[PDB]
């Protein structure tokens, strides 16, 4: 394929969507990344890459240029989802998207429950917002989608792709008593989710296989991303 | 491909593309049709084909069974953008799916345009939420990534049929006065989207293009859809 420059920020799960997809096709060290501060954005970035200014977003083709200078010349293409399909499409042997017509719209239906279910449901509960129970039914909505064994359609896909990003975030939320509740409750939500027994043992055994992907470790700064939900959390 | 049996609306917009992929593949007559009345929806339905309860819904190969009656071995599949892909994977020859990775990607980013900007704001507009310049604002958008001729990518493609039923239904809405605004506010915002001319000249000729898609009159009753819309404002 083409040159690829990936304007991405360790932070963000919508970001590391399209760095996992980039290392299960083993193409990880074929891209050219250039970090994000999303607290000090460049002023080119949101003229020249993304309206939107948000990570992550790819420049496509055009000649070799300074990823602070991106080319006009190159194709600018933003959204998570999308742009994991489209290096499902660049390099067919990451095997990402299921050749069948029926497991592809079965991975994509449940990246649908990621993206209406747990994401808000996680969001809302994290925050203060909602319930726990709240958090754990839409959980058990993707759990009811997952076959007996392996990830959300058997092979990996792009369906794992999508939620396993915010699936390690919520991991150190919870882990670090970072969710606004006592001390303890988030751990014990956290053992709920990834134990493996319980309401949620089989997503707790799904959920162990995502956070052991080495695509998900490879591109995850857990020192990083710890530090910086401490440091917001005590604002 | 395999058999495939709709369950679909006249009413609902998210039906109607499927059914416009279905005709643009010149299947439309391979599939069996079963009209869901949303009003009395059958008990057999969210237990046996989609829990959600919504259309549109597809059962998928497995033995040839009555309609309402439908087999546990058919797969059953829902999301109507998921079953535009899967009607556009299964039917090549429709020309739906472009094959240049870049122009999936442009495709499916218009379809994100029209998933959290188009329909939100149409929705909001037309329910007397908030106002015309929020609508256009939004149209603006879709407008703005729209290439000098053609359709949302040039060719005819997914985003297309993704838009065009919220369009068609627009319309009848606006033209017949039925948008919670005095009687002529309507027909202008009509005129102001489909004229074109004016700050929407161009998306203006995009939607004439969409609404005169033989895809779109062949799916689409329009006489249903007036008295439907009528007699609802007049509760
Ligand atoms: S995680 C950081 C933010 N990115 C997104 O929200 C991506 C959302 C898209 N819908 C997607 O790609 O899936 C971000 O960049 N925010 C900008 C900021 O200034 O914080
Ligand atoms: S238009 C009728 C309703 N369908 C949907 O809302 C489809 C939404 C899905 N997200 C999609 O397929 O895109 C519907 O069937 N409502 C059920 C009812 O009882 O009204």
């Amino acid at each position: 394929p083409e040159r690829i420059t990936l304007y991405t920020a360790k932070i963000c799960p919508f970001a590391q969507r399209v760095e996992i997809a980039l290392h299960e096709a083993k193409a990880h060290h074929n891209v050219e990344q250039f970090q994000i501060d999303l607290q000090n954005k460049p002023e080119w970035y949101a003229p020249k890459v993304n309206p939107a200014s948000k990570v992550p977003a790819i420049a496509y083709g055009g000649p070799h240029v300074p990823p602070d200078q991106p080319s006009p010349e190159s194709i600018k293409l933003a959204e998570s989802l999308i742009l994991v399909e489209f290096v499902a499409d660049l390099f067919p042997h990451s095997h990402l998207l299921p050749h069948d017509p029926v497991k592809r719209a079965q991975a994509r239906f449940f990246i649908d429950g990621v993206s209406t279910k747990f994401i808000p449901a996680w969001h809302a509960f994290s925050q203060g917002k909602s319930s726990e129970e709240d958090f754990l039914t839409a959980v058990e909505h993707l759990q009811a989608l997952l076959p007996e064994s392996g990830f959300a359609v058997g092979a990996y896909s792009i369906a794992d792709v999508a939620l396993t990003p915010f699936l390690g975030r919520a991991r150190v939320t919870l882990k670090e008593d970072l969710g606004g509740y006592p001390r303890g409750e988030g751990p014990r939500v956290l053992a709920v989710l990834t134990s493996g027994t319980g309401r949620l043992a089989r997503f707790g055994k799904y959920a162990q296989d995502l956070l052991a992907r080495e695509s998900f470790q490879a591109t995850f700064d857990e020192a990083y991303i710890t530090e910086r939900y401490k440091a917001r959390f005590a604002d």
